[PDB]
Formats: C-alpha cells, structure tokens, sequence
C-alpha cells in the first residue's frame, strides 16, 4: 500500500481550449487541435511498500474507446474523440496514452514530474457534431489506495467550455 507525504496536494490543470473548427474535408483521424499545458509540480511524494502497488493514469468520464482505437476516446460530441498524455519539456519521457497502469518499486519515493500535459481533439467519424465537451474531470493520476488524493488531475470547467464547431 502507498503512503503520501505530509501536506500532499493534488495538482489540477484546467483545460481551456478555444473553439475547434471541424471541416468536412478533415479526414477521419485528423488531429483537429493539440494543446499543451504546463505541469507544475509541488513537493508531493508517494512511497509504496508492495511490488503490486501501481500508479494509475485514468479517464474518469469513462467514455468508450472511439471507432479508430489508438487511445482516442469518445466524447459527448459524435465524431469527436480525445487523446491524453504527458511528456517532458524536451518532449521525451512520453507517459504513454491514458489510460494505463505502471508497477511501482517498493520503497522508492515518487514525485510528479514536470513537463507538458497534452490534449488532442481528434476526428473519429465522417460526420461530426457541434457543441461543448461535457465538463468535469477528464484525467486523474494516482497511486494505489490514494485515488481520493491524486498527483494530477485535468479538468474541463463549465465556465470555460471547449466548443466544437462543425461546418
């Protein structure tokens, strides 16, 4: 099981993105929009004591994978998928696409690494809808037994909608 440092504090990234225009001529699989957000960690750490303990990168809205697979997940907007990941500032240390699990080394102290959180909005069908992406927590990153206290969350806010405009 995993222990968190005293004063452990989740970092949340509001995902604010301007209007994404989808055109009929955009082929299926097009990355319509790719946004990077700075991951700015604090001194929070986690230490675990069992080799079965895990770090989990999860998508709590629990939408199904889209028709095109490849970790492109459906949204409330037909034909519009999202894909999430993290990377170092120098673009290395690719986290892998959400969701994933990774085994943790017992007695290693883990921190949140700095870098970019990457959100891609991707066309997944010939016909695409219009509207705001549903608001809420789009990703979470937490250790075993500490799902209530993640290292990192990303959130779409009601007050800052991500609008899909299809023409």
């Amino acid at each position: 099981n995993c222990t968190l440092s005293k004063g452990f504090t989740t970092v949340d990234i509001p995902m604010t993105i301007g209007t994404i225009v989808v055109r009929p001529t955009d082929p299926i699989g097009t990355v319509l929009q790719k946004n990077t957000f700075t991951i700015s960690p604090n001194n929070s750490t986690a230490t675990c004591n069992r080799a079965s303990d895990q770090i989990t990168a999860a998508l709590p809205l629990n939408y199904p994978v889209s028709s095109i697979g490849n970790n492109v997940y459906a949204t409330n907007i037909p034909g519009i998928g999202i894909r999430l990941y993290r990377e170092a500032f120098d673009s290395t240390d690719f986290s892998g696409y959400y969701p994933y699990k990774r085994s943790l080394t017992p007695n290693t102290t883990y921190t949140l690494s700095p870098g970019y959180f990457v959100m891609e909005v991707i066309k997944t069908a010939a016909t695409t809808g219009s509207g705001a992406l549903v608001a809420g927590r789009y990703s979470t990153y937490y250790v075993t037994g500490q799902q209530n206290r993640p290292f990192l969350t990303t959130t779409v806010l009601s007050s800052s909608p991500i609008l899909i405009a299809s023409s």
